[PDB]
């Protein structure tokens, strides 16, 4: 149908900007903490701590397949990478404190997305 095309080009402009918003959040992590999974060979217990792990990478395979149908959705994963951190390592670590510069500088960018997405429909 001619909706269902309406639909999907809408999706579509939604993972253009997700994926801008992506590349923005991440430049705010230069050490690179958040980039891949948690590897399971080097920390063997991570899944007894961590029930729903999150980095970066995974983040961008699923909005690579448009899995993400609305910014809330997106937000909820960029803050599980954060929230993760926080919980697994001590605050007085490199790991925290990255999550915490991230949290912070991302807050900007996800503010100004939130308008966007809002005016853009």
């Amino acid at each position: 149908s001619m909706e269902q095309v309406a639909m999907e080009l809408r999706l579509t402009e939604l993972t253009r900007l997700l994926r801008s918003v992506l590349d923005q959040l991440q430049d705010k992590d230069p050490a690179r903490i958040f980039a891949q999974p948690v590897s399971l060979k080097e920390v063997p217990d991570y899944l007894d701590h961590i029930k729903h792990p999150m980095d970066f990478a995974t983040m961008r395979k699923r909005l690579e397949a448009q899995g993400y149908k609305n910014l809330h959705e997106f937000e909820e994963d960029f803050d599980l990478i954060i929230d993760n951190c926080m919980k697994y390592n001590a605050r007085d670590t490199v790991f925290y404190r990255a999550a915490v510069r991230l949290r912070d500088q991302g807050g900007v960018v996800l503010r100004q997305a939130r308008r966007e997405v809002d005016s853009i429909g």
